[PDB]
């Protein structure tokens, strides 16, 4: 319900963008004095067709019934008559993304299995509101401080049909195939164990402290070619339906590294569920921290 008046907002700097929309930085100083907050303000861009109108306002709609620890704060919207929409209006995450923060900062294996248990305590909340992320990547996962991580984008997310166990998805261009379960790629299904494949994928990046050369896309364009035409996903659907994974990160636990392999089993109800994963990871974490 909160409305930001366009007038006290002042740009700072980009904080990400993508294929239909930007996200900024934003001084909100309804005087000029030290009473300002920073903000973080997403738009969707002014050429964007129906489809991502309608998928904008879903957006904007799925921020505002979420509240949880784990997951980025809404703070309100303002009128955006430049692309006549709304502008979604968030807290600003100081650190930024773990995928922009990981490749600076060495980080112990303990802070790394803290986050793992914090971004499955924001996805158990999200899948028990209903709702399917199927966006799950270390770029979309914020850090606040040095303890405390949050989900902080929800472009793809979608209501999961009362009477159904997934959402049907029509493939794009878009579409992060890399962090995708079988599933998804294949028959265009789209899981609450969908959502744990991505998981896993995070939880990979996280233990290669989100280095380029190890990234998904790197690491499976290896093992698919690149002379391939439009084959990358048909590729991709079977080299994952033989059996072959994402190899175990250096320094990673043997422990750890078979939880990944249990996030990526190919048959989706043999993985955990987030709630599953919640004490398994409290535990693991305890383990390292001591
Ligand atoms: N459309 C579209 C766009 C692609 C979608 C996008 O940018 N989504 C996001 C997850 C990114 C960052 N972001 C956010 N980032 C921050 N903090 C922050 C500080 N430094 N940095 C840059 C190093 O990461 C980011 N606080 C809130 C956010 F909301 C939201």
């Amino acid at each position: 319900p909160t409305v930001f008046h366009k007038r006290y907002l002042k740009k700072i700097r980009d904080l990400g963008e993508g294929h239909f929309g930007k996200v900024s930085l934003y001084c909100y100083d309804p005087t000029n004095d030290g009473t300002g907050e920073m903000v973080a303000v997403k738009a969707l861009k002014a050429d964007a067709g129906p489809q991502h109108r309608s998928g904008w306002k879903q957006e904007i709609d799925i921020l505002r019934t979420l509240y949880h620890e784990h997951i980025i704060k809404y703070k309100g919207c303002c009128e955006d008559a430049g692309a006549a929409s709304l502008q979604l209006v968030m807290e600003y995450v100081p650190l930024g993304s773990l995928r922009d923060y990981l490749p600076r900062h060495s980080i112990g294996l303990a802070q790394l299995l803290l986050f793992a248990q914090q971004i499955c305590e924001g996805m158990a909340y999200l899948h028990s509101q209903h709702y399917i992320h199927r966006d799950l990547a270390a770029r979309n996962v914020l850090l606040d401080n040095d303890r405390l991580v949050k989900i902080g984008d929800f472009g793809l997310a979608k209501a999961v049909p009362e009477g159904h166990e997934y959402y049907r998805v029509r493939e794009d261009g878009d579409s992060p195939v890399f962090w995708y379960a079988p599933e998804c790629l294949k028959e265009y299904k789209f899981y609450y164990a969908s959502d744990v494949w991505s998981f896993g994928v995070t939880l990979y990046e996280l233990l290669t402290h989100c280095d380029s050369s190890q990234s998904p896309p790197t690491k499976f364009l290896e093992l698919i070619g690149i002379a391939q035409g439009q084959m990358t996903v048909l590729r991709l659907t079977e080299l994952l339906e033989r059996g072959e994974r994402l190899p175990r990160p250096d320094k990673c636990p043997a422990e750890v590294y078979h939880l990944m392999k249990n996030c990526w089993e190919t048959e989706a109800s043999f993985r955990p569920t987030f709630e599953n994963l919640i004490p398994i990871l409290k535990t693991v974490h305890e383990k390292y921290q001591g």
